[PDB]
């Protein structure tokens, strides 16, 4: 009766204490993690999930580095850095598979999610340049 | 190959002398004349494989597109759109596990960033806008 | 290494598809945490040693006195002083040959290198001009 | 009665078909090879003779280039290309060992620095920028 997708994230909502967590008509979900990480999910194909860590706005020109730090990510097998037209922000991205996929796994692919955001922000708090929250 | 044993040899020498080292190994060549790929091996649990479109036109807003089309590439678990700072390259960069590993399976996922790169010079073409190869 | 022999085995196979590839053995480590050393092979006949001494001043004066100390480094048969355009970085440069070689007799041309940052550094102090490391 | 060093430039000179090619009171020998590279010879220590290939004088500002050029006669065991304060020019040296010395392995490198200076002349003619002649 439920949906792959629907059936993990049931799980991973019930882990974490709550109902709250379930897409919605547009099969979106969004959270935070710690009070800090803005965690976004889209299922509109049956095969995989997206994770989208939200790294919040870029300051007033930069996008040569964001794609410098692209290569770091590729290399330690992280998300893409990506910037998205709508929101005008960074966001880290990841593609979940539903094959053989289980609560636990989909809690590792959002926990490399929310070291390569802190990642992100180790890359620029020291550098100097930042994002901001909302 | 006689070289490939005298490093060897030295890099367990500096160890013995509680020296570390950094090894790399390289590999690169052209596909259909149109391609540039280089493979490294810094490690025994990876091989990089980077897809070498060219330099850009030095253009910060170009380059927000290129960050958004990580987009694309993130949902179809393709390769990494990166920029060296160095060659002053756009990448496409593959990461490739070296568990399950074969020949066979390098050639398809070289065969994946290739044709990212063939994906990525037909929309940049239609844009008008193509690479310094 | 699993990764040596996926990408020899890969190798093989671009030359039977009459693909012509490029290989690069690197090797780089730090003596006396001050001398920066880069072991490179590219094909079997030699392997270079390069000296990183660090980022020059930017004075194309103070260039022409680097030319001029390859005087005395050609007189001593020692290394190439010379800048490389990518790291910016000036480098002693000395060919290794293959023939009649050993893990001995590659430490003494490594000395040889290391001696000649050692000596190069020592004269760049008393002249009050060190280089970015 | 002779030096190896005079030895072995008599041999050079009778086989070039001159008396001429000798070192002077100061160990110096200058000549031309082909009516056009600028060839001297030094011989102050008992062991080895210096080879400077005469290129000329650089234009009007260029020496890290040359340093970068350097990197290729490292890679390929040519000479050191040098810059010379006295006569204000660039010139490739080569230290020629005198031990296991014969009159034809002194041509040979002598030859390599004729090669260099060619291939110096290649490194700057397609590039725009010359060396003169005297």
């Amino acid at each position: 009766m439920y949906s792959r997708a629907d059936r993990l994230l049931r799980q991973f909502s019930l882990k974490l204490n709550t109902d709250s967590i379930v897409f919605d008509e547009n099969r979106l979900c969004s959270f935070i993690i710690d009070n800090r990480y803005r965690i976004l999910l889209t299922s509109t194909n049956s095969e995989y999930i997206m994770i989208y860590g939200f790294c919040g706005k870029p300051p007033d020109n930069l996008a040569f580095e964001f794609l410098n730090a692209n290569l770091w990510f590729a290399e330690n097998n992280g998300p893409h850095l990506c910037y998205d037209n709508n929101s005008q922000s960074l966001l880290l991205a990841l593609n979940f598979s539903l094959n053989e996929s289980s609560v636990e796994k989909l809690e590792c692919e959002i926990e490399v999610v929310i070291r390569s955001m802190e990642n992100l922000y180790h890359i620029l708090q020291d550098k100097g340049i930042t994002l901001d929250t909302d």
